[PDB]
């Protein structure tokens, strides 16, 4: 099982750790990725679990997409999670970067609710622009399942669990 974190809140812990690493040892049901409207999974999280795949990911989200089109902003679907996990868990945060609305990071954490418990990132955070520690209070106050969150950089790390209400 899950080693190593940080209890934030009843159901919600965290730990610096890449999710990759941490996905290979303790294959979860559910990983989370941190992807896009088209399932392009080029950097941040979604291009290091795609890599760990071995292209097995973007191959199988290439045909999600031409028999589906694309996910909204806020929407998520479930794929295989291939060597990973049992299921991947693509969930699109808002990208500041590219000018989405912030406002749908609440509906983006409500997918995590579908599922009894997850490996995952912080949505929107990173490569997408937002502040992190915005980020996680959103985790926090929106998701009630229990959820695991690897925080890659360390320095982030160290920052969230400080500044942590
Ligand atoms: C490259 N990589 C591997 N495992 C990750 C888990 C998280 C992240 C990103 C997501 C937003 C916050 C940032 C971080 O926690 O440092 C990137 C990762």
């Amino acid at each position: 099982s899950f080693s190593g974190y940080l209890k934030l809140t009843d159901n919600v812990y965290i730990k610096n750790a890449d999710i990759v690493e941490e996905a290979k040892k303790v294959k979860p049901t559910v990983v989370v990725n941190a992807a896009n409207v088209y399932l392009k999974h080029g950097g941040g999280v979604a291009g290091a679990l795609n890599k760990a795949t071995n292209n097995a990911m973007q191959v199988e989200s290439d045909d999600y997409i031409a028999t589906n089109g694309p996910l909204k902003v806020g929407g998520s679907c479930v794929l295989s999670g291939h060597n990973l996990a049992k299921h991947c868990l693509h969930v699109v945060g808002p990208n500041v970067n590219k000018g989405e609305d912030i406002q749908l990071l609440k509906s983006a954490y409500e997918n995590f609710n579908q599922h009894e418990v997850l490996l995952a990132p912080l949505l929107s955070a990173g490569i997408f622009g937002a502040d992190p520690i915005h980020s996680l209070r959103v985790c926090v106050d929106t998701v009630r399942t229990n959820v695991y969150l690897a925080v890659f950089d360390k320095n982030l790390y160290d920052k969230l669990v400080s500044s942590f209400l």
